[PDB]
């Protein structure tokens, strides 16, 4: 029976939790657990709703369990996606989410990738998969991520929001599903659409009342914090992008063995591809979304720094080996 | 005399010898007497170098008698390689390889594990056995097998090299020790690395001619048919694997009882623990290996599709014991 979460962005930000450097691919897996509840603990989520600590451990372990050993989406990308939308709340949203949302957004991230196995959903349709005739080639992957989110929470002994009231339930079920659904990346450009209407308009308009309006916000946070590649320092973009590739590849290898056809940029197999096609997601796709997300919240228009000096980084990439490919001509 | 070997590869391709399905558990002693004989007769060297067909299956008795019944280093792991060596040099060395380092590619991969005793190099220099200290700690058991070869070989009644000259003899034993010395696994990274070099630089130029590049491809060989378990068909792949495993504990249960060290990966004594390690054997040793193999040698990328399939099956393997241990916690 709130207005707002018990939030204070202050407070928080000078906790050693608060940092946009932060990689889970230099923690332990004892790191990463601690990393995990450290944001539950942090954010009050735990005492808000009387949360068992046992069973948020339970859990954990349970979602940990199913993600699969792939080179981009593993357990440490949930927990990168996890930790990035801790840091997107903290800087815009203390003062409009509400406490079930915060708890919900927590739990859609680290849940948003459950059980992938380094294919798109564009495979999916084309080989006709179990999984695509299950959802209707909609969203596909969203979807069964979504439906294991659940069936992993639901169950006793992982039950976290077993404290929930009805209602409670019914708007922390609609957030989870909404803002997974929404990390479907068919979707970038509607949500692209509505940001820049918004943004003609003046902006968001008293947040804290508009359910529905809220929502898209958290689904474009939700969105924001999953595309983390290109807001990280260059060393962790590299890592993050080549782990990417090597399952574009595999996919492409495993599309040519089933018949299926392929898309050219998933080819690509060595470092100036991997430059080439990071240019291209930067300049079409991450930086005019990120120019509309600081016109609506210019807290967070840093990231455009660190987005061009990604940016200028891999034209470096690209410039040295297109000047050694251009002697043969 | 020659340019190059007497080979036309396509007579060879197809006779019944050529099938890269062969497995030598399947056959009886008598079949790989034959079978020996048949890499022989069929590619022409008996004819080449006036062999003495007498002296010939002598010599393969004498071989035979020198290997130890292990569970996978067995004289059936040498025709193995024997045959693998013949499907492998028919493919891609007709017109390179000469006529007295063809019948050295088939002495040394019938020879180069000789009276293995299912114990690795790191035994022998742990243990300070008496073997490490003859060869001062480097490629002990390589070193070893290779002695034996020329001890074999030289003998009077099995010398199947007696009509060689002095200069073909010295190239020939040339051949066998640096094939055989270059079996050992801890020259494997750098006989990678040398791949990727000439293949970052277009590929080998004009093999007929560089003796010192064409003796390296030649290593190259015969350590690919060393490795010949994850390129053959599933149901071989196993067989064999689970042998080398038997080798592995054995060792680890003498290791324990003379209070020496040994390595984990060595200790599993499962169905689990094999998938394990066959997965992270092809992952990490083996596909980097026939990837570069197959960039410098583009009719052996079919191997490539074999070592695939292979890894598949061992990750369904993983993933059904997984999904029976996660269960527990
Ligand atoms: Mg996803
Ligand atoms: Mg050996
Ligand atoms: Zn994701
Ligand atoms: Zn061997």
């Amino acid at each position: 029976k709130g207005h707002s979460a018990a939030m204070d962005a202050e407070k928080l930000a000078a906790s050693s939790l608060f940092t946009w450097d932060f990689d889970a691919l230099d923690k332990s897996d004892e790191d990463l657990t601690a990393v995990c509840v450290r944001v539950f603990q942090e954010l009050h989520v735990i005492e808000q709703f009387n949360i068992d600590e046992k069973k948020l451990r339970k859990w954990l372990q349970k979602v940990r369990t199913q993600y699969n050993k792939n080179p981009f989406h593993n357990w440490r990308h949930a927990v990168m996606v996890l930790h990035t939308t801790y840091l997107l709340l903290t800087s815009v949203a203390t003062e409009f989410i509400t406490e079930v949302e915060l708890l919900a957004m927590l739990i859609a991230a680290l849940s948003h990738d459950l059980d992938h196995n380094g294919l798109t959903n564009a495979f999916h349709i084309n080989s006709r998969s179990e999984l695509a005739l299950v959802y209707n080639d909609q969203s596909v992957l969203e979807n069964h991520h979504s439906h294991l989110a659940f069936e992993i929470l639901l169950e006793k002994g992982c039950n976290v929001v077993e404290n929930l009231d009805e209602d409670e339930f019914k708007r922390l079920r609609a957030v989870i599903i909404n803002c997974i659904l929404n990390t479907d990346m068919a979707t970038h450009h509607t949500k692209l659409s509505k940001m820049e209407e918004v943004n003609r308009l003046g902006g968001f308009i008293n947040l804290a009342e508009n359910n529905d309006q809220r929502l898209f916000v958290l689904a474009v946070l939700l969105h924001t914090a999953d595309l983390h590649n290109p807001i990280k320092p260059f060393e962790s973009n590299k890592r993050w992008s080549a782990r990417l590739q090597k399952e574009f590849n595999n996919q492409v290898e495993l599309e040519a063995k089933m018949n299926l056809p392929s898309l050219p940029f998933m080819r690509g197999n060595d470092e100036e591809s991997l430059a080439k096609g990071e240019i291209g997601f930067i300049n079409f796709v991450v930086k005019p979304w990120h120019q509309q997300l600081s016109q609506a919240f210019p807290k967070l228009d840093f990231l455009l720094d660190t987005i061009d000096a990604n940016l200028a980084e891999w034209k470096a990439i690209a410039e040295s080996y297109r000047q050694m490919q251009e002697n043969l001509y």
